[PDB]
């Protein structure tokens, strides 16, 4: 246990940040001018939010593996002396939590001088930067240097073998691609729609603009860079162990992901020039997005998990040696993993018809946070079961 | 060590605490509308300011005892497998703070419907009695039942025997005078000052009244109510002991308080009908207050504490087993409670001319707090020298 300071921490942070959060609902809620636009800042805060809310909730999810006995420390290969427990990241998400909070409640009142409020969506994650790649020996720098490791061998080529590490923070990515495309939309923002004269053109100068939408494909582009590390994971595992079979899959899994983004964003570009086949692109995505989420929804019970198994007939669709105390808790998780990975058909259907202005943008902000708690409950049995199937082969018995 | 959660609470409230101040500070400076009369807010919310503010002390000096081994337990008389640590204390502070923040930022702004604004300092204290008297076995029933038994012991005749945690809690009062008579203005001002029927009547509807002055000694009288109890508590000591020397001294210690609360008293009484001798029932005063002073100052060193020792001349005016680690401390305390207790010299001097109105109330409450340090300072050393002196003839050897 953390000795007397991580907890007495861990509870400081935890109380500024519920006040804080409180103090920015009524903020918002009273001195809004509601005049100028506001959905700016919302996509540039939205990153830092549901990055905050993902550590959050990977502290629990060390705290659920420590209590059931997994053994996460030899899955990963960390040192066995020298580790992180869920205090000190409960305490790192709320050191970044406080600074977000503060962050964006200081564009809101903006008490300030002369100096614009353009500045503190920067400065912020300028902060979030020189906090992760500082070179001196303070504020865990044990933990910094592994993940930067990390961090570099997964976003390269293929010239590195793979390990559980590297697969693991890999797929993490790819249920996070909301901060990827949600600070290529800041930088996009900063550089070719902000008029710095003006000291209030962070909320722009009236109640639109060429930043969001799909126009040479960047967008397009950035929004599958993790499904393309994953790919090319999948096909240097097999190149290295000629088995064809789970990796070869594998790939076949993330390559619907390329199909679906390339179609929707066809569609959603020729709709603007008014193209004859609006209908056959907006078809032909929705093809591909049912049968990608199908091709995902199966490997995340079959594979992943390993729950649909031919015996063990008297846990009743689970495994014969499940670790977690309490049966029900699994059924639940297969009905909302159910749930939340369709998530899309939801927010197209509520845009059936016109039924306020920007539509799509608050479905679209409102499902992120289930996305990345969907990846919070995935890993609690993906740990699970590699610790007692080795079903990733990553281990040499 | 207070297993997890405790520690986890302590900061918790500890952190609700700074940001709430904060923003009381910020909604004063600019919220307010400087416009009608401030000062019965002051003088309702200075009790409970000063209360918790001796609760978050009052823990210090349980680590302290406990970090030197000083055996307080054993002292006091108190169950030695069940006791509060400092975390306790500190936990209890941080909510009761909380609690009364909230009250204090509900005046401020009043954001409510049509119930007027006085309910929030009268509800807190209410909130303050139904927490202490509360009789089931809840948030800790086994402190606060002794804590009443004390307090009934202490609060009447000489009919109980005089028992260390009885001597402790009494004296304790001494120092502690500003909660009575704020809480005595708060009855008073609720009688017969405030008009119901205005809904915003907490502040006057004018930019005085007769609440406050010192016109039928209610005032005079309340001002030494713990005078009173210690000295009837010395009284005693000596019919039971029958040994003249150290309870007769004491009770001529707070002899003096009597003394000098009458004189002052007398002397603000008589300006306002222009008696005679104002100058010489202000002389006089001055007088016993002086003497009073030294007459408490000396019992401070040489009896309380015991530092001025004939014997161990190597500690240099100190004794000779100290306990403290570092012996400087002991200096600054001194002159810290030559200062300190004073107090009155700088105050009715810094009131020689009319140097602004409402100059007596802003110098009576920016000393309250500080007289209750120095009774956070009386303990280290009492304790201490009862530990290993005996100088009280509590414990029968
Ligand atoms: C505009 C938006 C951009 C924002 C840019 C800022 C980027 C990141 C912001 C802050 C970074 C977070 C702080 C770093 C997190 C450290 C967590 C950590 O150390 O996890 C490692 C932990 C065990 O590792 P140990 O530290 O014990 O290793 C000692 C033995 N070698 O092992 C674990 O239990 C696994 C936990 C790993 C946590 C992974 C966190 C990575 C999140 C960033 C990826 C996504 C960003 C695009
Ligand atoms: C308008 C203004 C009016 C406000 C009215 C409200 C009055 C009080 C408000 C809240 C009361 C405070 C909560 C009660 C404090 C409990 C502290 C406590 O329990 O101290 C006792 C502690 C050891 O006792 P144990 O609880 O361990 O006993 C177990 C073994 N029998 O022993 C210790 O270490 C000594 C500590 C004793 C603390 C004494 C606190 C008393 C403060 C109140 C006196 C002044 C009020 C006028
Ligand atoms: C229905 C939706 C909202 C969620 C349902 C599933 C959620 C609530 C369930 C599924 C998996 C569950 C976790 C499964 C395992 C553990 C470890 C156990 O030792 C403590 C409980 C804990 C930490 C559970 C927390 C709650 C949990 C996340
Ligand atoms: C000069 C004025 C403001 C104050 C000077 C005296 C104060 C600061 C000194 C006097 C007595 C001191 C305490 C004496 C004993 C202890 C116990 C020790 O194990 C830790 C420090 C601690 C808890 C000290 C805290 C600081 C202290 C209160």
């Amino acid at each position: 246990p953390a000795p007397a300071w991580t907890t007495f921490r861990v509870g400081l942070f935890c109380g500024i940040f519920i006040v804080l959060n409180i103090t920015l609902v009524l903020a918002a809620v009273f001195k809004l001018e509601t005049d100028r636009s506001i959905w700016p800042l919302i996509r540039i805060y939205r990153g830092g939010f549901l990055l905050i809310e993902f550590l959050f909730l990977l502290g629990i999810n060390t705290y659920g593996w420590r209590q059931a006995g997994v053994n996460h420390v030899l899955i990963f290969e960390l040192n066995p002396r020298s580790n992180l427990s869920h205090q000190h990241l409960f305490e790192i998400a709320g050191f970044l939590g406080i600074l977000w909070c503060l962050s964006l409640l200081a564009c809101f009142f903006a008490p300030i001088s002369v100096i614009p409020t353009y500045v503190y969506p920067l400065a912020l994650y300028g902060f979030m930067v020189f906090f992760l790649i500082n070179p001196t020996k303070t504020f865990y720098y044990k933990s910094r240097f592994w993940l930067l490791k990390l961090l570099f061998r997964v976003f390269t080529a293929p010239f590195h073998k793979v390990g559980f590490a590297d697969f693991w923070l890999a797929d993490q990515l790819n249920s996070l691609s909301v901060i990827l495309m949600d600070l290529e939309y800041m930088i996009c923002f900063y550089s070719l729609e902000l008029k710095w004269d003006e000291s209030k053109g962070l909320l722009p100068n009236n109640s639109s603009g060429i930043c969001h939408k799909y126009t040479y494909g960047v967008r397009a582009i950035v929004q599958c860079i993790p499904a393309w590390l994953r790919f090319i994971q999948c096909l240097r595992r097999y190149r290295d162990t000629k088995r064809a079979f789970p990796h070869l899959v594998n790939a076949g899994k993330y390559s619907t992901t390329f199909f679906m983004v390339t179609f929707a964003a066809l569609y959603s570009t020729h709709k603007e020039r008014g193209h004859s086949d609006t209908m056959v692109f907006f078809y032909l995505w929705i093809v591909f997005y049912i049968i990608s989420s199908c091709y995902t929804l199966i490997w995340d019970l079959k594979m992943d998990w390993g729950l649909f198994d031919k015996n063990a007939g008297e846990n009743t669709f689970l495994r014969e040696e499940i670790v977690y105390p309490q049966k029900a808790y699994y059924y639940c998780a297969i009905i909302e993993d159910v749930i939340l990975r369709f998530a899309w058909t939801i927010q197209i259907s509520i845009t059936s018809t016109t039924l306020l202005p920007h539509s799509g943008d608050i479905i679209a902000t409102v499902f992120a946070p289930l996305e990345v708690f969907r990846r919070f409950v995935w890993n609690f049995f993906r740990l699970e079961n590699e610790h007692l199937n080795n079903c990733g082969e990553f281990r040499a018995v």
